């Protein structure tokens, strides 16, 4: 189900995508009501899938771009 592979390139989505693009390079399409689903991808810890049952509960997934999309962009792919 696409992740694994893009979820390396969250190391410069963090750094240049922070700024809150609508661009944001985070996988192809939107799997939760506002896409936000798709940061649960990598690290998939259930304590995270409190929050949309898929995605970051924002306690880890940082480093791993959460803040850039939390639930603020809408964009799919």
């Amino acid at each position: 189900m696409m992740t694994e592979d893009q979820k390396f390139k969250y190391l410069t989505k963090i750094e240049e995508l922070e700024a809150g693009c609508f661009s944001d390079w985070t996988k192809e399409d939107i799997t939760g009501d506002l896409k936000y689903l798709k940061k649960g991808i990598i690290e998939e810890s259930i304590e995270l899938i409190r929050a949309v049952n898929g995605l970051t509960y924002s306690e880890e997934l940082h480093d791993f771009t959460q803040e850039i999309i939390e639930e603020l962009d809408i964009s799919p792919l």
